[PDB]
């Protein structure tokens, strides 16, 4: 293209162009104020319009890297604010852009983003919609500098919708707060997922990623031939590799190219892609990534013929081991969209181990004849965990289910900090609530997706400040062994009980005036401390104390003198409980 910025402006449109330019600048200049960014965006947009008007106009023939880098280097306070980054401006392209990416601060030193009052937000949304939305887009982008810019723009539009609907509702808070919570969680989960995928590529290698991709794509596109799935896997691996390096333009081009190839070859891939392939260029790759599983071919045979019975198993394996294992994983995955990707990789790894042993043995055919028997326990294990946990969840409901998990996990790893046990147990509770409402055939994929984030979150927090070698073992295990390692955790028999603290189990009238959420956290905090003090305490003894505590808060909250009740009845509850535990 004669003018790349003209092409981009016409493809994206003015509104999307301005939004993506704001994100791009916010992600590199994280410490620059909003008003400075708005001025860069307007200057860049006004320049782009001259290129749309005349493709031969001054500087319109320059690359997007050249234009972006040049504009970044005009920022007067670049050296004062970003010392090392100002030295990038002494370089020519493509070295200058490489220098810029190297000096992106992953976790910058910015204060916690405070959610204002509903009436304040809705008034700001009404009085200046553009400035309200774009400022918060700036606030999120500068805090998430590696977040894929178009996906951040996808969230922004869902935020606009939430405010548009709820700020004209009777009860604004009741409408808006749940929607902002939902968007905040999904946004945080999405950010942690992109960082995890990039970390997992470096740690475990390209082969492990290709195996994951074969499984996921085969489940999604079961009508596709293996050769087609293999080509998509190769392309997706390059996309992932390039996007993790963190060059937005290079990442966006590779994603656009793959989305374009998929949409030109729908008949060879999936019948569910028509809707996604009609959407604008900006939304295409994102829509495809989220597409529903296609229906699997009606009358597919068992894998026994090609992978167990055939006399050419060891021969077909030996000539190209990864191709053959890829074909196995393809055939297994497309028949089981109800499996987690990690389960399918456990089966492929089990099949691999068997062939390595058996193809070197006296009678290979005899040796691997029963290999599909070894798959039974691996499939059953997660299915039974879902069955048990979802049966418990239905009996108790979310809050009491979280308390059950809180007691379970405190007894397993009581060395973990109380805040971390509360946070993780509450989050695992939410995974229960979300995935147990799915039908059986979609429960394991749901569980896998949401557990992956909750457990990485736990492993990050824990790896920062280590306290349990067993948690570190599960956190440093292979991606396939991580969840089973956590499931294999036993009650700590060597743990010396925590010494009784009076204040820990002392309560005040303020608990009555706390919000539902913060009151739950205060109770759950106390429940963890109770189990840390008396881990040998039975379900019956714990229930008895928890029931007494429920009666104590009910009585002293609904009292003429609240304060002295909590002091006097609190001393009674404690003494009673200390005699009813051990
Ligand atoms: N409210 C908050 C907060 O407390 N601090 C954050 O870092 C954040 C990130 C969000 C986010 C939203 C959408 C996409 C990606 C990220 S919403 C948000
Ligand atoms: C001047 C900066 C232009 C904005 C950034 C590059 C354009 C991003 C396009 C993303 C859409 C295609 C790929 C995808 O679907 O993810
Ligand atoms: C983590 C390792 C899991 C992979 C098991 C072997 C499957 C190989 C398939 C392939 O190479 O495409
Ligand atoms: C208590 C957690 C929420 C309820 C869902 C239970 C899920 C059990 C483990 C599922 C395993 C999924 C991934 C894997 O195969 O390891
Ligand atoms: C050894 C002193 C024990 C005193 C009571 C400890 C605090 C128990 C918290 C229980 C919270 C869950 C029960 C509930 O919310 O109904
Ligand atoms: C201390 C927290 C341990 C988390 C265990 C997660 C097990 C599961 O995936 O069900």
């Amino acid at each position: 293209h004669k003018s790349e910025v003209a092409h981009r402006f016409k493809d994206l449109g003015e509104e999307n162009f301005k939004a993506l330019v704001l994100i791009a600048f916010a992600q590199y200049l994280q410490q620059c104020p909003f008003e400075d960014h708005v001025k860069l965006v307007n200057e860049v947009t006004e320049f782009a319009k001259t290129c749309v008007a005349d493709e031969s106009a001054e500087n319109c023939d320059k690359s997007l890297h050249t234009l972006f880098g040049d504009k970044l280097c005009t920022v007067a306070t670049l050296r004062e604010t970003y010392g090392e980054m100002a030295d990038c401006c002494a370089k020519q392209e493509p070295e200058r852009n490489e220098c810029f990416l190297q000096h992106k601060d992953d976790n910058p030193n910015l204060p916690r983003l405070v959610r204002p009052e509903v009436d304040v937000m809705c008034t700001a949304f009404h009085d200046n919609e553009e400035t309200f939305l774009k400022k918060y887009l700036y606030e999120i982008a500068r805090r998430h500098p590696y977040f894929y810019a178009p996906e951040l723009l996808f969230f922004a539009k869902r935020y606009k919708a939430a405010f548009t609907e709820c700020c004209q509702a009777a009860d604004k808070a009741a409408c808006l707060l749940p929607k902002l919570d939902e968007l905040r969680d999904e946004g945080k989960a999405s950010s942690a997922k992109q960082r995890l995928k990039c970390a997992s590529l470096q740690k475990f290698g390209e082969r492990a990623f290709k195996a994951w991709a074969v499984a996921r794509l085969s489940q999604r596109f079961p009508k596709a031939e293996f050769a087609e799935v293999s080509k998509l896997v190769t392309d997706l691996t390059k996309v992932h590799t390039e996007c993790c390096h963190g060059d937005l333009l290079e990442c966006a081009d590779d994603r656009a190219d793959l989305a374009k190839y998929i949409c030109e070859n729908q008949d060879s891939i999936s019948s569910k892609l028509k809707e996604c392939c009609e959407k604008p260029l900006l939304e295409k790759s994102h829509c495809i990534a989220e597409v529903e599983n296609d229906e699997m071919p009606a009358d597919l045979p068992s894998l026994a013929a090609d992978f167990v019975e055939s006399k050419d198993v060891c021969k077909n394996y030996a000539e190209a081991k990864d191709v053959f294992l890829g074909m196995f994983l393809y055939e297994y995955a497309r028949r089981h969209p109800d499996y987690s990707v990690v389960l399918l990789l456990r089966l492929a790894k089990t099949y691999e181990t068997t062939l390595e042993k058996c193809c070197a043995a006296a009678d290979p055919h005899e040796c691997y004849a029963k290999v599909f028997d070894e798959f039974k326990p691996l499939v059953e294990e997660p299915q039974n965990l879902i069955k048990q946990n979802c049966e418990l969840f239905e009996q108790l409901g979310e809050y009491k289910f979280q308390n059950a998990l809180l007691v379970r996990y405190t007894k397993k790893v009581p060395q973990v900090s109380t805040p971390t046990l509360v946070e993780v147990s509450r989050n695992l509770g939410k995974v229960g609530s979300k995935c147990c409402k799915h039908p059986e055939a979609k429960r394991m994929p749901c569980a896998e997706d949401y557990l992956s984030v909750v457990l990485n979150q736990l492993c990050v927090l824990h790896e920062k400040t280590p306290v349990s070698d067993r948690v570190t073992k599960c956190c440093t295990e292979s991606l396939v062994n991580r969840r089973p390692c956590f499931s294999a955790l036993e009650v700590d028999e060597t743990y010396v009980p925590k010494e009784f603290n009076a204040e820990t189990f002392t309560f005040h009238a303020d608990i009555c005036t706390l919000s539902e959420k913060e009151r739950q956290i205060k109770k759950q905090t106390a429940l963890v401390e109770l189990v840390k003090h008396k881990p040998k305490a039975t379900k019956e003894q714990l229930k008895a104390v928890m029931d007494d505590f429920a009666a104590f808060v009910e009585k002293c909250c609904k009292a003429d003198d609240k304060e002295t009740c909590f002091a006097e009845e609190g001393k009674k509850l404690v003494a009673a409980s200390q005699a009813a535990l051990g």
